[PDB]
């Protein structure tokens, strides 16, 4: 419901002021904790020796408001970086002195702007005050999105957007992408392009600065933004951040706000990183499977499948002297089940239903409708598809062990057990699967992945694993290319389900490559088709989250490079794991060998 | 005595070749497990069901005679890289069955050629083979200094760069993530690489080199002689202390394989004297150890017996005393003024001596102070005490920054560097010894600077990537100074000046925070592993040391050049420019480094806080 906040470059009367910004609608308060004038020496006399206080003290607020009503900020006569050693020591005692005075207060937030490239001296100052001791202090960075050399007016005759994106990075490097570390924008009169706002909007931003100059006046004298400021606001709005109105009053700029808020534009495991399920290995629970079973999508095209398979393996003269034999490897809590009876009564056939799982949980579900609904056409088996004895061969086998990567929940192993009951001129729905690898760009997703250390293990362990991601959380380098393929029923002359292969991309841009984006697609019957892949309007979009295959050493690579990963699935006959390895432009080692850190049971 | 074995292309009678070439001079054999032309099916029918043994039984042989005098073959038909896949798969299953056999046999080391690029599925499989419990098996890559292609004569009409097999080596290792069992077999060819690529291959874990018998000359007596060129690689091995192995048939020359062995022990009693080399033998080559701390810590007698093996500090120091001594007293005060000279850090005696000679030599009188904070040292020191030197010298137990001294100085006397120079902390132990020097006093070292160069080693960087520890930061290896050698690292660019320190600092706030940033131009496409640490000083006028690359000024020998390593290592072309931020700390307690890559790419700063690395005091 629009957080904001309120600038000030000084206050003359913080119990006075704080009651005046919050009769105007202001939730906090940007204040600095040090009078922004009040310059002090720390080594030469006789300024050294100032007697009086250095600042106002604490007991002026509560120490409920320090922790939620005041916003600190640095005072900007501070320069640690400055190119004259004798500033550089003063800031230096200065810069320290007011980031313990933040913490000493307990303060909440504080603001500390960069103002150039170089801030190298001040992230050094920064991680140091955060590691000795002092906590609970998220920092603030003040960071323009254009600089304020490139929005002053052309009034220099003798002196006439990727600029400020270095200030950050190589500030966030340096500190080594600390979680106490977040950004705040702040918005000019000129925007960058798009795609470097949404880069922006991928880093933690925690609170939007919004000059008073920036607003044009109406008709009728209100405060009003551009279109293209419009969404900007409109992209901040998605992320919850704050706002904070800075500038002169010449103030219920919040009413705007406001107003785009209650009239924005329509549209959260969007942060959600976590290991891909193991259903083989794993039983799993009643929550999870519903929402599996939340997905229309993916019961329509599997209702589809049958459907049309039927129809062209018995005609009407058999239309009611065929009874076709179908068999749903991999029940569930029914769904599947369903499908196919809603798809055999739908174009009028006759089969004779067989459910099997090796899930007990699953089979008390599954055995619920067998004496409430079904009937004796379905029969319920419990066990697993590859130890089961079938008393009958049967025409249509269908399941849906199908994951992020496709074969990473082992559909393969399962489906050639199951094979072997099945009839000469059968047809196994899905027929066939492929999974495809993209190279991917994400500083966000690496350190997520890097902060994903456990004790009593291999503390580089979860870079050697996949994760289940999001598309939005990465920048794809490359379009993606068809990994492994499976086909069922395999008619291969020995089935071996250990691949490899060498994919390679093209490197466009200058970037750093920090892993690999798993996909798939799959050919239930023909024409039905369920896909994840980026650049493909296939339905089943939303049905998988894509997957990630991390890399160790993030890989800075220039423009007219190539990347070359070699990737191998490998099955020892009781654990199925993945191998890969990137070999261009530069060799890295194998990750995962002998499935030392990831492997999938059976 | 010269190691080495011999290379059969195949054996017939195992018993009778291992006599045959133990008579010939041999300490093992290179031979096959299996049969190199017993190409074998696993996957189909009728070829699948192939009875009889798969190979010869290991009952041959003792497990003595196993683990020490054979070297197994991988098969050649062997191809696990081969774009079919039913060659590849069979290979692969090929792989595994020679591996796991030459593993139970106990093989001490197992031979595998790379032969091309490409040899991603053979470091999948060999990876593997030691993570399945097999080890203690050495595994010899056999890569060839020249390619087969490269070394054949030009006798194609329409079909008539020498790092390509280099690249062979380096990308299989780097698969194979540096592994331990994994070492380099090298052949040596006909023509040979630039003598920079040779000295990258040697700094490799070469642990066997393959002369083949086509590569040898026939004399005019018919004795087989390596030529010149190759003379000089085999000089280089031999301070490798590598293993020789003869490969081909002998009848290229009038007579037999003894004679090739016996040519070998010829240039070995024959090569040259080194020197250059020696000083670090035999050896500080592998030097891989934490900067001592003699301030934080008490030095052991032993400790001081090498750091008093140098003549040159001595000298060194002697001279620089000896010249203060005349400058700061004429010829007509010869006797009437008595310089008061102060030894701070006296160690055992070494520079107290080197005083009193200096004293003797420009005959001058000197009132001597010899203070040391070790008591341990301070008991050798009054053993010369009270044996040797006299009254002159007073011998002082306590540290020089809080011993309260009944008479100034003309002159201290110190040798509190570090292989970084200021990384012992003399700068702190100096200052809070500055107050009891007087007005126009001197001070020995005057000032010495620190040295930064970008470098570039993965034989370095892997060192101190094994150096994770229990119970501590995995990563916090990364974050600490090493002392290592120079021939284990490549130098990007030459040295800037770091930290500059003089004594007595005149200055009016002392303080020992410094901070810099030093650019370098990258010239190679190579990757940056860390920073070099060098030092110079200035003891008198014109007297100095320094361990800086190329200096004219002697103590190239007195000093092991530091090293800061970093976490991500650096891919970087030619053209690109490298800015290191470099810091030093002092919060009054502790003494410590930070550092940051900016250029090319921005890194993370290193060691933050000291959480990683501190001096004391
Ligand atoms: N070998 C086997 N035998 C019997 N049932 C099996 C099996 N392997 C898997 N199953 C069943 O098949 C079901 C797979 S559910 C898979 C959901 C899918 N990955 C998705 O994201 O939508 C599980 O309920 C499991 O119990
Ligand atoms: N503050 C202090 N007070 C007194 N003695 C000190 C001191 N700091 C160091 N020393 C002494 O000075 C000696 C320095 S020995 C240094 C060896 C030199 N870095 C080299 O590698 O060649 C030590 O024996 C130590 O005991």
């Amino acid at each position: 419901r629009v957080s904001s906040g309120r600038d000030v470059a000084c206050v003359t009367e913080v119990a006075d002021t704080l009651g005046a910004m919050a009769n105007q609608g202001f939730d906090f308060l940007c204040m600095p904790i040090f009078h922004p004038r009040f310059k002090r020496e720390f080594y030469k006399e006789p300024a050294k020796s100032r007697p009086g206080p250095q600042t106002r003290s604490d007991l002026l607020l509560s120490g409920r408001d320090w922790n939620t009503l005041i916003v600190g900020k640095l005072s900007d006569w501070i320069k640690t970086d400055s190119e004259v050693s004798r500033i550089r020591k003063t800031s230096e005692a200065a810069m320290q002195q007011e980031l313990n005075f933040s913490a000493y207060l307990g303060l909440p937030a504080f603001l500390i702007p960069l103002k150039q490239e170089d801030n190298s001296n001040l992230s050094r100052l920064l991680i140091n005050h955060i590691h000795v001791g002092h906590h609970s202090t998220m920092f603030w960075m003040r960071v323009p999105l254009m600089a304020p050399n490139d929005l002053r007016d052309d009034l220099i005759e003798n002196e006439p957007e990727e600029r400020t994106w270095i200030w950050w990075h190589n500030f966030r490097s340096l500190c080594d992408y600390n979680k106490k570390i977040a950004l705040a924008i702040e918005i000019g009169a000129d925007l960058p392009s798009g795609h470097v706002i949404d880069r922006w909007l991928g880093e933690p931003i925690k609170a939007a600065f919004l000059p008073t100059s920036i607003f044009l006046t109406n008709k009728k004298g209100f405060p009003v933004l551009t279109k293209v400021h419009q969404r900007l606001i409109f992209k901040l709005f998605k992320l919850e951040v704050q706002f904070v109105i800075s500038g002169s009053h010449h103030c219920s700029y919040l009413q705007y706000l406001e107003y785009l808020s209650q009239n924005s534009p329509p549209p959260g495991y969007e942060d959600y990183l976590q290991s891909p399920l193991q259903p083989l290995m794993d039983n799993l629970e009643s929550q999870t499977y519903e929402v599996f079973e939340k997905d229309p999508v993916k019961y329509s095209q599997y209702q589809q499948a049958v459907y049309k398979c039927l129809l062209d393996r018995v005609p009407e003269e058999e239309k009611e002297t065929n009874i076709q034999i179908l068999m749903v490897l991999g029940a569930g809590r029914g769904p599947l089940v369903n499908a196919s009876l809603r798809a055999a009564k739908q174009a009028e056939r006759k089969i004779k239903v067989y459910a099997v799982e090796k899930n007990p949980n699953a089979v008390i579900t599954l055995e619920g409708w067998r004496y409430e609904e079904w009937g004796s056409q379905v029969t319920v088996v419990s066990g697993d598809m590859r130890e089961w004895k079938a008393p009958e061969k049967a025409d249509i086998i269908v399941s849906e062990l199908l994951g992020s990567f496709g074969d990473n929940e082992l559909s393969p192993e399962c489906l050639d057990g199951a094979q072997h009951f099945l009839k000469d001129d059968g047809v196994s729905i899905p027929g066939e699967y492929t999974s495809y690898l993209a190279p991917i760009s994400s500083s966000k997703l690496y350190n997520e992945v890097r902060a994903c250390r456990e004790k009593d293990r291999d503390p580089e362990a979860q870079f050697e694993m996949p994760y289940v991601v999001r598309l939005h959380n990465f920048h794809q380098l490359s379009d993606p290319l068809p990994c492994f393929t499976f086909h069922h029923p395999n008619k291969d002359d020995v089935i071996d389900n250990n691949r490899y292969c060498c994919l390679q991309y093209r490197v466009d841009l200058n970037t750093v490559l920090h892993g690999f984006a798993g996909y798939f697609n799959t050919v239930l019957y023909k024409d039905v088709t369920l896909s994840i892949c980026p650049e493909s309007h296939s339905p089943g979009m939303f049905s998988w989250f894509p997957i990630l295959f991390p890399i160790k050493q993030p890989i800075p690579m220039r423009e007219g490079d190539t990347v070359c990963v070699r990737f191998w699935r490998c099955n020892n006959g009781k654990k199925v794991w993945y191998e890969w390895a990137v070999t261009s432009p530069v060799c890295s080692a194998i990750h995962n060998p002998t499935g030392r850190s990831y492997t999938i049971g059976l």
